[PDB]
């Protein structure tokens, strides 16, 4: 893919193991669970509000008629279900990342 | 329904107590180290790619260059610094799927 400065989940896994003695192969587990149960809470369609980073809301884009006048076919984009992230103040909002 | 960090840190304890694994004041650190380190790694202009959920990255309302009256040095028109989440297939397909 496109190369930039980056982290896998395995990067944080390594970061977590470097930070702490209390945990071993279980670090791959804990780092999946952190996100497995996030994915489950979204599948029940609940907001997850993680204080200091923001909130994960499930969203839908309602279906809508589209027409481009020159095409004979009407590409009417269906209903798709997605996640929006909305930022916490302390992370974005003229704060941490904006200095 | 919604879900809080502390409620998250509770439900990771009930699954990662076991015979031995991690305790209440330690489960409290891994949950907060996560969202701290991932913030510190977007601070340095890095992209967190978490397979299964998706990718958090910075976005900057693009600074133009200005020659404003000071010195020889170029002076940026101020950017607005935000984060975006774009969702991975496995998250969005399990949301698009009805349970």
């Amino acid at each position: 893919m496109a190369k930039i400065k980056s982290l896998s989940a395995a990067e944080y896994l390594k970061e977590m193991a470097d930070e702490t003695n209390i945990k071993v192969q279980d670090i791959r587990l804990v780092v999946t669970s952190l996100q497995k149960v996030l994915a489950k809470e979204l599948a029940t369609t609940g907001e997850v509000r993680l204080f200091d980073i923001g909130k994960f809301k499930l969203v839908t884009t309602k279906p809508r008629t589209g027409i481009n006048p020159k095409t004979k076919q009407k590409i009417q984009i269906p209903a798709g279900k997605k996640i929006k992230l909305t930022v916490s103040k302390i992370l974005t909002d003229a704060v941490d990342s904006h200095k």
